[PDB]
């Protein structure tokens, strides 16, 4: 989760993650690009408001009051500079002075040309294989972060796409209470709460940015999958996109797609939740996918209908008490899928986003693995498109996004876990075309 220059013995002991940009008087002389006007090292702002009583384990989990259990000093970048050491630009800006505006367009995957489809599939496959140039992931919790001898930081390199999988896993993992004890599972820093939409928004933004530099294509953008067609089948599960069903194993991906070659990370819950370790960069089995195949559960055998999307966009309040998976008339809870498209809660309901996940009946529909299936990317750009249309329609009204008593991780000023540098839900609660440098080529049913 941290820049590789902060994943050292020195940086962790200091509590400071303020790396140099280009120092030309020695180390520590250009922290946060302070010798240019680009930024400065300063104290971390973290949320201290109370959370819901559902989490009773304050003091036990490194994700609490993120990121204070690892660092209390961060770079704050000046103006429209951005990045861990202020060496890049805020979303929507480019240039050495971050003063040239950019606006990329996220399009329906099915509307792209034959060349554009092939370029997207190989970019994803490239990101699955290419080491992340900036971030390394911890394989142990903080008390064991410096290794057995106390001088070996327990971080591993990880590919650009597996880092995308890993941050999601880390945001949903159970609180480890100790060997012999049962891990606590009624906690989720990115789902079942107001932060669901802003968390996944930043999640996509980080991956899109990483792939832009990996490809050195500033205009590269992530497409979306319109899953609200009411269809019986996954219309993007073809061998020119995301892969069709294997004729030799109906739960595997066609060998004529590169995605049949992918191997998943974070599939050892037995180990993590009993020995206290974290998901590491070692890959395991293949992606399992079986669209419409959950015969035991007929309600998740068909995708949402077009009118489901139109109805959830009529929900005018972003979220409602108790800001959880049982909220009624909450746009966030409706599009997440715990309530029906009108906002009516029913514990037996699976709609929209949750239904699209369960429709896959496989890796993409399992809470600890879902980003391993690259359909996750397209499922959530569409979910983000619905969010962006809501932001336009209701003038980005953040007033119902609670400042306190949300599920832990979901207060408005919580730093979304485990993103670095620290970024709050508020910073994502903005209309994308004017504030984040992207827009959706899409039209809404009516
Ligand atoms: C800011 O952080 C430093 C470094 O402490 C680390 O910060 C966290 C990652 C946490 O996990 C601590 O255990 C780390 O040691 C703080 O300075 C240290 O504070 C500890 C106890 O809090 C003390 O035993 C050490 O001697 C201190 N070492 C140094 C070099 O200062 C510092 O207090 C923090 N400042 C705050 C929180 O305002
Ligand atoms: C990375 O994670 C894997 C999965 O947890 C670790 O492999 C497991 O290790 C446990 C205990 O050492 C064994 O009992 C399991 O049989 C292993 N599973 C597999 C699939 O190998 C692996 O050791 C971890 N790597 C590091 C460096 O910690
Ligand atoms: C995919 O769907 C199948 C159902 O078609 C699930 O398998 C069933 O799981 C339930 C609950 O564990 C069992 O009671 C049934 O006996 C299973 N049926 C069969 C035919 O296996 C499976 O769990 C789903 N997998 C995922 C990842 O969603
Ligand atoms: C990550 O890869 C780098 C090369 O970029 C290599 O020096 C080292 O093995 C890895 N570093 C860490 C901290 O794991
Ligand atoms: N299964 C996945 S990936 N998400 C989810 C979570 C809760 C309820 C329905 C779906
Ligand atoms: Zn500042
Ligand atoms: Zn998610
Ligand atoms: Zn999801």
């Amino acid at each position: 989760q941290f820049p590789r220059q902060c994943a050292t013995v020195e940086a962790l002991r200091s509590g400071m993650c303020c790396p140099d940009l280009s120092p030309v008087s020695g180390p520590g002389t250009d922290r946060c690009g302070s010798s240019s006007g680009r930024g400065r090292c300063e104290a971390v702002t973290a949320d201290s408001r109370p959370h819901s009583p559902q989490y009773p384990h304050d003091g036990r989990d490194d994700r609490e009051v993120w990121p204070l259990r690892f660092f209390n000093r961060t770079c704050h970048c000046n103006g429209n500079f951005s990045g861990h050491n202020c060496g890049t630009c805020r979303p929507g800006w480019r240039g050495a002075a971050c003063d040239q505006r950019v606006l990329i367009v996220r399009r329906n995957l099915l509307d792209l040309s034959k060349e554009e489809k092939n370029h997207f599939v190989r970019a994803l496959d490239m990101a699955k294989r290419t080491t992340h140039p900036l971030f390394v992931i911890a394989t142990r919790r903080s008390e064991e972060i410096l290794g057995p001898d106390g001088n070996t930081p327990q971080f591993e390199n990880i590919s650009i796409y597996n880092y995308f999988v890993w941050t999601h896993y880390y945001s949903v993992k159970k609180t480890f209470l100790g060997v012999g004890q049962e891990s606590f599972g009624e906690v989720d820093f990115s789902h079942e709460g107001p932060a669901f939409l802003t968390w996944h928004r930043y999640h996509l933004l980080r991956l899109e940015k990483d792939m832009q530099e990996m490809l050195q294509e500033p205009s590269f953008s992530l497409p979306y999958w319109n899953f609200a067609t009411g269809k019986n089948v996954c219309d993007i599960c073809t061998d020119d996109l995301m892969g069709s069903r294997s004729n030799f194993d109906s739960t595997l991906i066609s060998p004529n797609s590169v995605f049949s070659q992918w191997r998943v990370v974070c599939d050892s819950l037995e180990d993590y939740d009993t020995l206290g370790t974290l998901c590491n960069s070692t890959e395991d089995g293949p992606i399992r996918r079986n669209p419409a195949g959950n015969v035991a559960r007929p309600m998740v055998q068909r995708l949402p209908e077009p009118q489901d999307v139109a109805q959830c966009l009529e929900v005018g309040l972003f979220d409602t008490p108790p800001f959880y998976s049982n909220s009624t008339n909450s746009f966030r809870n409706t599009v997440e899928g715990f309530s029906d498209p009108t906002g009516k809660y029913d514990p037996a309901v699976s709609s929209l986003h949750n239904l699209a996940h369960l429709f896959l009946n496989g890796t993409g529909g399992q809470v600890h693995l879902s980003p391993n299936d690259p359909i996750f990317v397209l499922l959530h750009t569409f979910t983000d498109a619905v969010f962006d249309e809501w932001l336009r329609r209701y003038n980005a009204d953040i007033s119902t996004f609670p400042l306190e008593n949300a599920p832990i991780g979901h207060n408005r000023q919580y730093n979304m876990v485990p993103f670095w540098p620290p970024v709050t839900n508020t910073e994502m609660f903005v209309t994308a075309p004017d504030n984040l440098g992207y827009t959706y080529e899409i039209q809404w049913p009516s």
